[PDB]
């Protein structure tokens, strides 16, 4: 191969389809494809954001309304950055934040 693409393009579609109930755990497979990815991630922001919102950040309390809103925010971007592993992860943690409200 020349360079890792995401070719599994069909893959966020998939991933999402199949939903993550924050306790559906994944391959976890993400490692480093450029192909495309012409752009600065918004996702890694809004779920960093999201991480501080979930286990408390810099200056941020923990809230895991907000939590989820920034997770599902960046999954969308994940998805929309062709990255369905992302999107998954994101999402399932954004799952995993409400989910702790029923716990």
């Amino acid at each position: 191969g020349s360079h890792m693409s995401p070719d599994r393009c069909q893959d966020w579609l998939e991933a999402l389809h199949w939903y993550n109930t924050a306790l559906e755990m994944t391959d976890c497979d993400e490692g480093g494809e450029y192909d495309g990815m012409q752009d600065e991630p918004r996702y890694m922001m809004l779920a960093r954001e999201a991480e501080m919102l979930f286990t408390g950040g810099y200056g941020l309390e923990k809230d895991p309304q907000r939590s989820g809103d920034l997770y599902t925010q960046a999954a969308e971007a994940a998805m929309e950055a062709m990255k369905g592993r992302l999107a998954n992860q994101y999402y399932q943690k954004a799952e995993e934040a409400w989910a702790q409200m029923e716990e």
